[PDB]
């Protein structure tokens, strides 16, 4: 009985931490204005929202009204800020595992091309990231959650994509790799920002809800993928 033949990797969150550095910039920004608010708080409602929902949340649960240079404030800093991304602890190694098993696996984002290549580059992911990097492009712009990306990326690899596993960390993504008949294993390493939590993405049908690429290591060998310790 083994379940699968490859695995699907998110990007954000999941090989690189880019929301807990733009949670940063929002935190300096509002900071310099006069409003301190804290990063779990910044994370949970700013991230993935758009200016004019940020202000309207601001105006309705803070009172606030940022100045006029806001908006370009934020983005001279949101640009500088993206060439400090990383790579989430343990996921250059868990890449290099799977190449070393010949595991075929891909990554699907919803960033931007330049942005997702940008973040892998700075986070010293190229290499091992490999040739299977799709964002929507590639499928007309039906993103997370439609289970387009996903489709297509285990269609690239040849593999069946209920003979894959897709590693997410937000119901966007997991939902995205369930629609697409995968099965959904939640990672959700501590100490980064994740869109949802563990009772979000278990509720939502992940078969189980890792914590580390270590973890996830040891699950990807039970599951017959990689060699167990
Ligand atoms: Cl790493
Ligand atoms: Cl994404
Ligand atoms: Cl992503
Ligand atoms: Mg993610």
């Amino acid at each position: 009985d083994a379940p699968f033949d490859a695995v699907l990797f998110d990007l954000d969150g999941v090989l690189v931490e880019s929301e807990g550095i733009i949670a940063q910039v929002w935190q300096s920004v509002l900071a310099e204005r006069g409003l301190h608010l804290d990063l779990t708080e910044i994370a949970m409602y700013f991230t993935g929202q758009r200016f004019d929902g940020v202000l309207a949340y601001l105006a309705q649960q803070h009172d606030f009204v940022p100045p006029p240079d806001f908006l370009d404030v934020l983005e001279t800093r949101f640009n500088a800020a993206m060439t400090g991304v990383t790579a989430i602890e343990g996921a250059a190694e868990t890449l290099r595992a799977l190449r070393a098993a010949g595991v075929p696996f891909a990554i699907g984002s919803n960033s931007e091309r330049g942005r997702l290549h940008l973040k892998l580059r700075v986070a010293g992911l190229t290499e091992l990231a490999g040739e299977h990097i799709y964002d929507p492009s590639w499928v007309g712009g039906r993103g997370k959650p439609h289970p387009d990306l996903y489709t297509f990326a285990a269609q690239q690899l040849g593999i069946l994509p209920e003979r894959c596993v897709v590693i997410e960390d937000s119901v966007t993504g997991g939902a995205a790799g369930l629609a697409a008949g995968a099965t959904l294993w939640g990672l959700l390493v501590p100490g980064h920002p994740h869109p949802d939590g563990a009772a979000a993405l278990s509720r939502l049908g992940a078969a189980r809800v890792l914590t580390s690429h270590a973890e996830l290591r040891a699950a990807l060998a039970e599951a017959g993928l990689l060699t167990p310790a």
